[PDB]
């Protein structure tokens, strides 16, 4: 016999269905910080990874698995046919056309007109994790495409903006972020909102300490911190040429939450249809709660009149472009 | 009074040297796959960067910064400057020229080292150096040379991820996990390493005892072509994506834990070899060394068949005919 | 509206199952061993603990609960009924007393084992309780279940043992230290000197007195340190725990992820070495989400195959008289 | 020539002293719960535990360390004397006395003291720069005694406090609310014990303040009855003794916590018992516990909560209570 059956006694060939699998569809620099960092993290059982440049996508491939001494990630898998997805639990989506603003969005729509379906016949049961961009828009692009109910499709949203305003707050008083408490919501962009009353450190609120913070009136202008949060990614772009590792690290916390049934609350893009008077259909981040089966709740942050009217703009921007989309 | 002043009261200010700082030089895509694969175990308390390119640099910095709620290594800097660098107890060298002969790369990596090292020694003179720099048994011998530092405390990278890709090609045929698949590849890292098939086990069942053909030309399975395989995966990621990153990462990742927690783990890497092998030359080569908190404090003597030793004896031979003619 | 319904809009409702749930049956001090070191892995999203003390078996569910901050097993129960161990992935069997132990150990394993069963019939068994070989033996014959699914822990912590006192020997860690101890959990456990090494390097064809009474190293009583270590620490502190709960958390990593890491577990070894009767007994397995599912067959000397024999006719000798 | 010298060749015979040590004193059900969670959280290149049961502690290291395979914590020491704690960055502290029925407070108090007039004075003159986590109970009486007697400025002496207090109170607002307790947060402070403070206008889901959605927060009129929560927090541990007769797991892991902040210089905040004198007219040196940011000095700085008067009131009669048994003991 081969020295494989001289050495070891098959018990039973029967495999089954992988159990822990995601799926990272998009192997540019997003996608591959997402997948190392997921894979650094133990979460899943076995990866795949998908994207239409061939070379490229079995290259990241091979330099994965030839990292699997160092891993417990015990199969790692690729493909331009989405048949290498199938029965993913996690379906993360970081491929998209880059910058016309209604084109741009046709040109994603099109491309997802693609993408989705061939996600959907091969994992049925996933939960989708959006993090192409404009976000807020393609979560409901997604959402439309797959039919999926609204707690399985998700988008990455705020998640990224709200870490880098707590790692900016943990800067200004010298604590770790851990333990710097702070939500970026709204619309992923120049337009989300910082929102003053809910920063923290040991549920000692800032606002009601500095009431002047955030405003014009402030002498500390913290106003800068959300100004830092929104030009982020543009001076990274300048340096660097794109942004990869932040976003693969705040990416797989999401995962986290969902693959290991965490319950945990994170600032993502929903469906918020019902709140702050929005009646179209449009997605804009709120925390929410993670989990198994996606969003399952969401938290109803108070918010001022201003507040809400920012929420208001961004949805009525958004509904606009998306009445205007050819599915 | 400020918000801060306000909300919180300062006890002292005093001291602040970091216990457990890592360096990286370099900040190319294997300088970075290094640095997140640090960063993901939670080895450092400090990380700092350095490179030449300071926009670059700097973006990846604050990118790294970006995700400081996810990660447990409170501070992280970077600069041109290597006053960085200061008190890192390991500095690993992922700096150099990203190949495409072989000795025009060790003419521009030696010039390049020539102003690292002294200045890496100058801030931390009690560091262990990590050599990845290519090609790795020549620049670590480089690397030693420049320093001063103790035989100990100047490694390379070796045949850590030669090995590694071994063992992940090796399970692949047996269906077994890389972690329990045993075999090591020695000597030159590379085109002209040297897989020790006496070695290689599951279990502890050696594979040559119960397949005596295995690695020779008669082997009707062909194991020969695993070795071959280790050589030809590395060349083909290159033609596919135009560089590797993930592997080397996870690879140093796994050296610098080993060093950083004084675990005594054996891991094939680059020391001076004079005194093995009929090798009487001040030669780097990989054999299985134990790492810890002193570098390389013991290495293992492994009994090689006459033809590897043979393979062994001509690399250093090389090696030294390259490194007698440099210029320092 | 209640204060929760001011805070949290609710999507939907409907109840999940858990994907990685691991039930540990006793919670003495191995099981509860056991249990913490599950925690501090995180390899379960529910952990259910069943016991027959009702009050100390509430306590150490409180008690881990009450550090749920710190861990990520979002779920803990705990119940005397075995309900509470339904839908369960791996079951971990630490329950028993620590001729006259094995009938004790058996009554209590046809209460719990058919009830185990009717919860989660597609678990994989993990019996730790001994005399190991033999409860794993009592445990597959009562659930029925497939042999890759019912694993005995056998030397998985002897072989652990072992490789941490080569590593003091020789001053390197225990990971870089690798040797095998197979056969019978206890006294009459086989030490396989011919896969000793480091590196890949044979200690034995290094050193050909290894294993023999003519070592002047006495590496033969590194093997019988092993065999004696239990009851070493058994002296010293009443019983042991630690050692055995890490052992068996690597257990459970290695089944619940997949891996096909080889681990030196209790497995049915009829058709190997000679042995016809249906026992138990530690060699290399492969272990992933199906249990065993493979085997490594060692070489072994003549002596250690008629040791392992040997082995094999008193276990059976044993399990022939047990009443089911 | 010996089997390891014809395998291996040694190019230098060490010892560098340890880099990232620590020592827990005391290997009951408690010390034993800090060491193994510590082990398996990759915090220390070395563990040293010391006890006065000699038998005990030697088995209870036998049995860590024939988990080493397991582990990535390479050399665990044991002794009764302290020469094996040389070098500790972090000395844990959980030997202490069982209490005696009717005894008074003051009485197990000394019975203390009297243990840490041999323990502190050792720790000290092995590791004479680390810091010192006292857990022993009462732990906030158990801190002050351990700063006065080692001499050790007050940011290297800090008491777990009411770490696991505020941990027990985020895991039982999770159960209510249906959020892991990671992203359920609220804070109690004060004296460890029956008399801490739930800090009601600092629970908070993702920022939003319970007491503002809820006035009666905490309330006797409360409907909801969200007081008894605080109820549950201060007679957890009662119910768990009372159970299983002791309590361990909990506490070793909040003790991890609180080792990782220290040992990985994080400055992560934590509710832990610190010299207070000069905060809420509270003018005796005594130590409760307080938002503390922790990391490679100990406590470097605190957060000044805002808390109503009767908050205030709570924490100074705690003071007040606790002073008067200080002033008493003999040194
Ligand atoms: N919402 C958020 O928080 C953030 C989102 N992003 C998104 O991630 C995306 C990825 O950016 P990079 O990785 O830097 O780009 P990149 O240029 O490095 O690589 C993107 C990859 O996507 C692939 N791709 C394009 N269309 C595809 C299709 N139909 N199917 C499969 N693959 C396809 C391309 O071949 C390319 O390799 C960005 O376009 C951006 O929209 C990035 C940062 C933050
Ligand atoms: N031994 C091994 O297993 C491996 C070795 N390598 C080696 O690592 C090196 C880097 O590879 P890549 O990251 O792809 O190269 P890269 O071109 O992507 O980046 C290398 C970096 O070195 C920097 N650099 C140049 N001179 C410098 C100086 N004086 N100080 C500090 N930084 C300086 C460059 O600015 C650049 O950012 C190469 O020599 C390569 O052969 C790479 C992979 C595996
Ligand atoms: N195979 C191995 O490597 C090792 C095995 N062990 C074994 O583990 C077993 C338990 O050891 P310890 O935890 O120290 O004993 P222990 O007495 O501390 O705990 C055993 C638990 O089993 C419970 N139990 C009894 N009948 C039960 C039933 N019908 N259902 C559920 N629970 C029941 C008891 O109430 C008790 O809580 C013993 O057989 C011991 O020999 C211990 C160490 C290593
Ligand atoms: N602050 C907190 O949240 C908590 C504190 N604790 C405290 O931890 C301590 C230990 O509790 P357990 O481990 O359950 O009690 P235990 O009695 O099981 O263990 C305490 C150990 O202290 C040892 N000891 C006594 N005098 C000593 C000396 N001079 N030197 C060294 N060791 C000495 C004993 O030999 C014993 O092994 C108690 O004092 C208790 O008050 C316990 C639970 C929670
Ligand atoms: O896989 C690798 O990537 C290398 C090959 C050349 C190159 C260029 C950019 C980035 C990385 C790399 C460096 C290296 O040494 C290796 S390892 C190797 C190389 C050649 C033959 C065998 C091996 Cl194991």
């Amino acid at each position: 016999a081969t020295l494989k059956d001289q050495l070891i006694y098959n018990l039973l060939k029967e495999e089954q269905t992988p159990q822990n699998k995601i799926t990272v569809v998009g192997v540019g620099a997003v996608g591959m910080a997402c997948a190392i960092s997921i894979l650094m993290k133990d979460l899943a059982d076995e990866l795949a990874l998908v994207d239409v440049i061939e070379d490229k996508l079995k290259g990241e491939m091979m330099d994965l698995q030839h990292g699997s001494l160092f891993l417990r990630t015990p199969k790692i898998v690729s493909g331009k046919d989405y048949n290498v997805t199938a029965n993913s639990k996690l379906v993360i989506i970081t491929a998209g056309a880059r910058q016309s603003r209604l084109n741009l969005v046709q040109r994603n729509v099109n491309i997802f007109k693609f993408i989705i379906p061939n996600v959907v016949k091969y994992s049925p049961n996933c939960k989708l994790l959006i993090v192409s961009n404009p976000v807020d828009i393609l979560t409901y692009v997604a959402w439309k495409i797959s039919g999926f109910p609204k707690n399985r499709v998700i988008g990455s949203g705020c998640n990224l903006d709200s870490a880098r305003f707590r790692y900016l707050m943990g800067e200004r008083l010298g604590v770790h972020p851990l333990s710097c408490h702070g939500w970026v919501l709204g619309e992923h962009g120049d337009s989300s909102v910082p929102v003053w009353s809910g920063m923290n450190v040991a549920g000692v609120s800032l606002k009601t300490l500095h009431p002047d913070l955030g405003t014009d009136k402030d002498k500390e202008q913290w106003k800068e911190v959300h100004k830092q949060v929104v030009e982020s990614a543009y001076e990274v772009i300048k340096l660097k040429g794109y942004t990869s590792w932040a976003i693969g690290l705040s990416v797989a916390d999401l995962a986290e939450s969902i693959m290991k049934n965490l319950r945990r609350v994170h600032p993502v893009s929903t469906m918020i249809k019902g709140l702050y008077g929005i009646k179209d259909d449009v997605f804009l981040s709120v925390p929410c709660i993670l989990g198994q089966n996606g969003i399952s709740d969401l938290v109803k942050v108070t918010l001022t009149s201003e507040e809400e009217a920012r929420l208001k703009k961004s949805a009525d921007t958004l509904w606009g472009i998306q009445k205007e989309l050819q599915f």
